[PDB]
């Protein structure tokens, strides 16, 4: 996250950190107790997802990782395009539920958010042009962009579907490492940050976030075959 702060610890009990390796690599967003939301993009090693968790490196009592069972992504995804980039991550078992563990509701209602509504987006992604990873959460409000304007020439060309929504870069933005994180809004899940253009916080590069609730049929369909 640029242009952000600190989390407030456990304050987002939905997030979740997508390791590969031991290392943090993508945001993720707990919705049910065994499975996370995150970008497909991210698995292009061992996955696992570390739940519970503000700071990556320090003792905290609801820190608890998990290996990932099965990753589900989007099945018409593709390394080439932006569309249809979410991921499906089930858990090796039913997270243990609390106060710092939680899913979050995602929006089930079509319609998207009004232009110019601050939305809350949260990561581990690098917060500077440098690269500096940040040891504990952080997170930032930014303006959701309309449509018509971010399919400019001068911006995302045409490329943002009805499936995709648009918030502000500039200089705030998300970033390297917040892929597959939650956007936020009213306190509902409305978007999974995808990376879109590689670029951080350059205004005429607006952050690019997939809408959950046009792809409700998806998750409600791999989560019940699991359940069966
Ligand atoms: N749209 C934003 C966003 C959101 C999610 C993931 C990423 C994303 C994913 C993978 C790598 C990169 C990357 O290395 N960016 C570098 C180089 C270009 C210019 C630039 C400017 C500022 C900071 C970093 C960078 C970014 C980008």
């Amino acid at each position: 996250i640029l242009g952000g702060r600190e989390a407030e610890a456990h304050a987002r009990p939905y997030m979740a950190s997508v390791q590969l390796n031991g290392a943090h690599l993508c945001g993720g967003v707990l919705v049910a107790e065994q499975w996370v939301l995150s970008a497909a993009h991210c698995l292009e090693g061992k996955v696992q997802v570390l739940l519970g968790a503000h700071s990556l490196s320090q003792p905290e009592p609801s820190k608890r990782l998990y290996d990932v069972l099965r990753a589900v992504p989007h099945p018409d995804s593709q390394p080439d395009t932006i569309d249809h980039d979410l991921l499906l991550l089930q858990l090796s078992e039913k997270a243990t539920l609390g106060p710092a563990v939680r899913p979050l509701p995602w929006q089930r209602v079509d319609r998207d958010v009004a232009p110019g509504t601050l939305c809350d987006v949260a990561g581990w992604g690098i917060v500077n042009h440098a690269g500096r990873r940040p040891d504990s959460l952080q997170h930032v409000l930014l303006p959701v962009l309309d449509r018509a304007t971010c399919n400019r020439r001068t911006h995302h060309d045409g490329a943002i579907t009805e499936r995709l929504m648009c918030a502000e870069s500039n200089r705030r933005d998300s970033c390297k490492g917040d892929s597959g994180g939650p956007l936020v809004c009213g306190g509902v899940l409305e978007g999974v940050v995808t990376s879109g253009s590689r670029v951080c916080g350059n205004r005429k590069k607006p952050g690019i976030y997939t809408r959950v609730a046009s792809y409700a049929a998806w998750i409600d369909s791999v989560l019940a075959s699991a359940a069966a």
